[PDB]
């Protein structure tokens, strides 16, 4: 295994280093506005060394943006694909590349058998080529690597089954900034090449000048370079035709033959395209070839890529003709005019890359190595696209919830083979596809029109229900005596109970377990643990009585705590935000212990009086002019008082101190240690009254944030033996700090209401001497070092915070883990800040056609980990990466993959069992079974189950961390006949494993295995 901590990789280009040196001056470079006047030696090419040009026709189809997926399909895409089939069929030399499989699958299944055959033939012969082959072209900032893999797998699995092809070249022309998580996944999925486009205009200029636009992209910690994937970065402002033929859009626009008038399109540079004729072909070619040769100067080989397309292009037959015919005339002339020394033709992406590597092998070019990412993107001036790191936060959070539900549903149902009548495969396919769809660069990004966002939400809602159905059916089968098991595949044996989604104050959705002497004395509940190690976690349920006790299936009592059900309300009368307690519903909390990838059953029983093993939390409402707060049967009376600072400590965990406004002020790790200053504060950013305005994509603040006026907020303090908390009703946010014995959990019920042109940020202020350094994660896969650059505007220093961020000095580190992707930064030494929501009245001119005024209450969740790191073995000062500690990693897992909770629906569960998976191996803490998916239906003689294993890297800080079993996923199911290592998509077998044993992976490595069972 490579050491991912102590060996600083030696690369030609390291993005953090490059950023440190670059000046980012935005000067007018001429026709190529953000570059310079490219010059070339005409004698460079000749009869013995020609420029090979590949014109690659394409059509960018968004699975939703300003129209829904179905609206686009009906109005544009089905016509684009229908005419592509016809035109390619009739013109053997014409080529076309396709990226979005969600659309292709929709189209193909609607085609008649005759057409399906014609389609398969033009793919087999190389005319129609799939690039990437994912369900969508995913966002690369907010997306979790697990979902990036899910959607890629969904698309490629379809392609393998119906088109008999697996793309090895990736095409990503629209994501707003690019992440190394892509080559990581692609390189481990059989890919050999990838192309990207949206990178900072300053980076394009810098790399172009050094001819480093094509490079071997390796991971920041990869010293050997085995993760390297050849990458081609386009050099210009856009992927449209005016910005793909060469440096001058005024000239290139003249070669987009769909802009002559009848199509309602034109050239903004005032020079329209002209139909090619024998009369003007020589002059037209001279102009075009000149653009090509200038573009060619930015690269190292004699093979040139020239994309030919735009949004939803190649729809009308007339369009296919006008583009094909005119280009055929140009090719015939150019290729027959020796003085040009050029050979041009229509080609595919793979054809381009094959030629490039042929030139490389011929020894005509050597490519530079590179590590780092391409965030934060800016397409011009100071317009940095850090706004979408936060836009539509409700759905960003929903993404993480569904991500987990999909994993849990696939894993729970993978243990058994199911009869087709159970509709298991059906529901899981729907769930995977709706989640995959949302990974689109206009989905999770929060950059779609209001009604499209609604469509995505509806789709995810159906996916969640599908997951629940599969999960509950699975639990019933796994925990019921076999000879008693009698399933009704349409029946709900269990109801999922989720305390954090949609969340309290967002939607009263969770059911109350109703118990009573005259109706029902007890109720069974079951917890599921998708993680491959034994896990304990507090779980809570709503009950109709405070007099409830918990026991496991062995009838062993389990210590529990009951607390009231508090709901915050904006009192329109008193103009105050205060909590009201329920007099009929209560929360019971207890510690559940679940086997690795297993289940554990408990029983809740009601009694006439306070049970022996159940304690009751005290409650203190701090505020002036208080009013009574009755709580029905609740044992203890609420106490009141004027606002004041308070301190709390649960178990032997840390001691937290709060201000009289209910905000964190300090953290004391141990009774000995000091009170480390850690202050939470809420501020607000505005919008500029002059110039460019912030929108769904752009973050253009009118200066540093201003503190939110808090007034005299109402603070609620709940103190319990197992869980305590401090909640405060602030303007736009009910802020809550929950303690259970370890790092606190933070929950924000964010309702920006009608505060137009406002962006709410949550900031942490400390004494940590971090300087200008901070760390953020990329797709929940790795942590990359960031350097605040004062030479860049505030918005440029904002980065994606998909799952976590941290700052540290020689001795102390503060890590904030998230349960949803949001935007954030460290604008000053010792600070961390992350945006909660943003409401913008104006459009930011990128095509959306609207601002963001559809905000809705969302419950954001976090874990705040303060730790001493002076004893940790960390990377040298020059290493571009950072790594989490065991505590921080486990805290992240508690947010993204918590225990699942099931409530038995009927009055009695006959044949109930108390546990499943007690014999499952408990793997080392840095290892996870990211995916467990049965790949075969019940009719298959040889069953196959696929596993994706990921091992992260945790810092060694002196903790022994011992006794853990080796995890061999190939033996998780009985009767294993073979074990094979496969690509992450499970589509290609890479190794036949002896002894049928799947070995664990190295730190920061991800592998996939498929076990076959007879
Ligand atoms: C799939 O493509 C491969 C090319 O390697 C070919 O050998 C095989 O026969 C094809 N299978 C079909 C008919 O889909
Ligand atoms: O995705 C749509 C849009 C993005 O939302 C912002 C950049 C320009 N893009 C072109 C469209 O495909
Ligand atoms: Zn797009």
């Amino acid at each position: 295994c490579q050491d991912v901590v102590q060996d600083v990789p030696n690369v030609d280009v390291q993005m953090l280093e490059l950023y440190d040196r670059m000046s980012f001056k935005d000067i007018d470079g001429g026709v190529w506005k953000q570059g310079w006047n490219i010059k070339y030696d005409p004698l460079k090419y000749n009869a013995h060394h020609k420029l090979k040009v590949f014109v690659v026709p394409h059509s960018h189809n968004d699975p939703g943006w300003i129209q829904t997926f179905e609206e686009y399909y009906q109005h544009d895409t089905k016509h684009i694909l229908s005419n592509a089939l016809r035109h390619l069929h009739d013109n053997p030399e014409m080529k076309f590349i396709w990226a979005e499989i969600s659309y292709f699958a929709r189209f193909y299944h609607d085609l008649g058998e005759n057409k399906k055959l014609q389609m398969k033939s033009i793919v087999k012969n190389g005319q129609l080529e799939f690039v990437t082959g994912g369900w969508v072209m995913p966002d690369e900032a907010n997306s979790h690597w697990r979902n990036v893999l899910l959607q890629l797998t969904e698309g490629q699995t379809w392609l393998k089954q119906f088109m008999n092809v697996t793309p090895t070249a990736s095409w990503a022309i629209d994501p707003f900034g690019h992440s190394p998580t892509m080559p990581y996944i692609l390189q481990k999925s059989g890919f050999k090449n990838m192309l990207i486009q949206r990178t900072h205009y300053s980076v394009k200029k810098e790399l172009a000048q050094q001819r480093q636009l094509e490079f071997l992209w390796r991971q920041i910690w990869d010293n050997k370079g085995d993760t390297a994937l050849f990458t081609h970065m386009m050099p210009f402002y856009s992927y449209d035709i005016p910005h793909t033929c060469g440096p001058d859009p005024k000239v290139c626009c003249q070669f987009d033959f769909k802009r002559m008038g009848s199509f309602g399109l034109s050239c903004p540079w005032k020079v329209p395209p002209r139909t090619i004729s024998d009369q003007n072909v020589a002059a037209r070619s001279d102009l075009l070839v000149d653009q090509w040769k200038k573009k060619a100067e930015l690269y190292r080989t004699n093979v040139l890529l020239i994309p030919l397309g735009d949004d939803f292009r190649f729809k009308q037959n007339t369009e296919w003709d006008v583009q094909r015919v005119n280009y055929e005339r140009l090719f015939e002339h150019i290729n027959s005019q020796a003085h040009f020394n050029v050979q041009a033709q229509f080609g595919t992406l793979q054809e381009y890359f094959d030629a490039v590597h042929q030139a490389e092998r011929a020894g005509q070019a050597e490519f530079p190595t590179l590590s780092g990412d391409f965030f934060t993107y800016a397409d011009r001036s100071d317009n940095y696209w850090s706004g979408y790191y936060t836009s539509r936060p409700y759905h960003k959070r929903m993404d993480r919830v569904l991500m987990h539900y999909v994993r849990a549903a696939e894993m729970l149902s993978a243990w058994h083979s199911w009869d087709g009548m159970a509709r298991i495969e059906e529901r899981l396919e729907q769930a995977r596809r709706e989640l995959s769809l949302f990974q689109h660069h206009d989905g999770i990004t929060g950059t779609a029109k209001t009604h499209v966002v609604v469509d995505y939400e509806q789709r995810m809602q159906e996916a969640l229900k599908a997951c629940q159905m599969v999960m509950q059916q699975s639990v019933y089968r796994l925990l019921t005596k076999p000879s008693i098991y009698s399933p009704d595949f349409s029946f709900s044996y269990f109801t999922l109970d989720d305390s954090r989604w949609p969340g309290s104050g967002v939607e009263d959705s969770r059911t109350t377990i109703i118990l009573g002497e005259d109706i029902l004395p007890s109720k069974h509940v079951v917890m599921h643990n998708t993680l491959p190690h034994w896990r304990e976690q507090l779980v809570d349920f709503y009950v109709s009585s405070p007099f409830v006790s918990v026991t496991d299936l062995a009838n062993n009592p389990v210590e529990a705590q009951v607390s009231p059900v508090w709901s915050w309300h904006h009192d329109t009368l008193t103009k105050t935000i205060h909590p009201q307690g329920s007099t009929t519903k209560y929360r019971i909390i207890f510690k559940a212990r679940v086997p690795p990838m297993g289940l554990a059953t408990y029983v809740l029983t009601i009694s006439d009086s306070k049970p022996e093993h159940t304690s009751y939390a005290s409650n203190l409402l701090l505020r002036k002019n208080p009013t009574s707060l009755p709580l029905g049967q609740y044992p203890e009376d609420v106490k009141f008082g004027d606002p004041r600072e308070i301190s709390l400590r649960v178990g032997n965990g840390p001691t937290l101190a709060f201000s009289e406004q209910g905000l964190l002020k300090s953290i004391q790790l141990t009774q000995d240690s000091p009170h480390v200053p850690v202050h939470f504060k809420f501020l607000k950013y505005g919008v500029r009254s002059h110039g460019d305005r912030s929108g769904a994509y752009l973050f253009l603040p009118n200066g540093p944030a201003s503190p939110v006026e808090l007034g005299q907020p109402v603070v609620l303090v709940t103190k319990g033996k197992l869980e305590s908390s401090v909640s405060v009703g602030l303007p736009s946010v009910v802020h809550q700090t929950i303690m259970r014995g370890g790092a606190p959990e933070i929950r924000n019920l964010v309702d920006i209401g009608s505060l137009d042109n406002t962006e709410i940020v949550m900031r942490l202020e400390t004494h940590i001497d971090s300087g200008d350094i901070f760390y953020t994660d990329l797709n929940g896969l790795q942590f990359i070092k960031r350097r605040r650059l004062d030479k860049l505007p505030l918005q440029a220093n904002y980065y994606p915070i998909p799952s976590g961020m941290f700052i540290e000095d020689a001795n102390t580190r503060l890590t904030l883990l998230t349960g949803q992707p949001l935007g954030g930064s460290s604008l000053a030494s010792g600070e961390l800040e992350i945006m909660q929501d943003r409401r913008l009245a104006s459009d930011d001119e990128r095509g959306l056609g609207q601002g963001v005024l559809d905000n809705k209450p969302v419950l954001h969740i976090y874990r705040l980990v303060l730790e001493k790191v002076n004893n940790c073995v960390r990377p040298s000062k020059l290493h571009p990466a950072g790594y989490l500690t065991s505590a921080a990693h486990k805290a992240s897992q508690s947010l993204l993959d918590p225990l699942d909770k099931f409530i038995f629906a009927e009055n009695e569960w006959i044949g109930a069992q108390g546990q499943f998976g007690g014999d499952h191996p408990s793997a080392r803490e840095d290892l996870d079974v990211s995916v467990m998916r049965r790949l075969t239906k019940s009719s298959a003689k040889t069953q196959r189950v696929g596993y994706v294993l990921h091992r992260t890297n945790l810092m060694q800080c002196g903790t022994p961390e011992e006794h853990t079993q080796k995890l061999d996923v190939c033996h998780l199911l009985p009767n294993v006949a073979r074990c094979e290592r496969t690509t992450l998509t499970f589509l290609q077998n890479l190794e036949h494993l002896d002894g049928m044993v799947a070995p664990e992976v190295c730190p920061m490595e991800t592998a996939a295995y498929v076990s076959s069972h007879s």
